[PDB]
């Protein structure tokens, strides 16, 4: 069965801004998506401290960009905490309200599309390229999830079918048609090296066959 949600007003309002709003600089969509990655990884890896149970799932930290020209996407992978059901529906939406509305009255006074990180609410930043965003997703006592949005104010969640990951989120990014520059290798390298060289854990930049 697939579920589809209205998103909460004030994030599909976000999400027409970032879809509609003129703005050349949208490389940094990868850096927010890599930082997302660095926090669930942090979180796992704090967790386990405590419960080394919580690595059965996977002891592996780390960050995979692959991108596939065939299929035109930009998939960003992580072994971090994942996200569950109620994450997916409810919970995370809620905590990004509040966040939402800062933004947008900060752009508003002046602020840059580039600080939306600085709100909790960098991951819709993907749709500055990506006309649609899967998301698949595994926590520790969850299923794996997959969650789909093209926005439009709705968005799906289903059990995921595909192959089992361990734990951690898939954020696969469905580019537009004139933002395939983000499958190059080289560019790919050179906004990794400008925005994320300091992210604590490794990221390796598999390459197209
Ligand atoms: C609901 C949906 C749109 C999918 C997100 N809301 O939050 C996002 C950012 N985010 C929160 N928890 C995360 C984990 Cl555990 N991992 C990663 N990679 N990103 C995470 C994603």
């Amino acid at each position: 069965e697939v579920e589809t949600f209205a998103f909460q007003a004030e994030i599909a309002q976000l999400m027409s801004l970032i879809i509609n709003t003129f703005y050349s600089n949208k490389e940094i969509f990868l850096r927010e998506l890599i930082s997302n990655s660095s926090d669930a990884l942090d979180k796992i890896r704090y967790e386990s401290l405590t419960d080394p149970s919580k690595l059965d799932s996977g002891k592996e930290l780390h960050i995979n960009l692959i991108p596939s020209k065939q299929d035109r996407t930009l998939t960003i992978v992580d072994t971090g905490i994942g996200m569950t059901k109620a994450d997916l529906i409810n919970n995370l939406g809620t905590i990004a309200k509040s966040g939402t509305k800062a933004f947008m009255e900060a752009l508003q006074a002046g602020a840059d599309i580039s600080m939306i990180g600085q709100f909790g609410v960098g991951f819709y930043s993907a749709y500055l390229v990506a006309e649609k965003v899967t998301v698949i997703t595994k926590h520790n006592d969850d299923e794996q999830y997959a969650w789909e949005s093209s926005a439009g104010g709705s968005f799906t969640v289903r059990t995921d079918t595909g192959e089992p990951m361990g734990r951690g989120t898939k954020v696969i990014l469905h580019l537009k048609e004139d933002q395939t520059e983000y499958l190059e290798e080289r560019r790919i390298k050179e906004i990794v090296k400008k925005h994320s060289q300091f992210i604590g854990y490794p990221i390796t930049l598999f390459v197209e066959k």
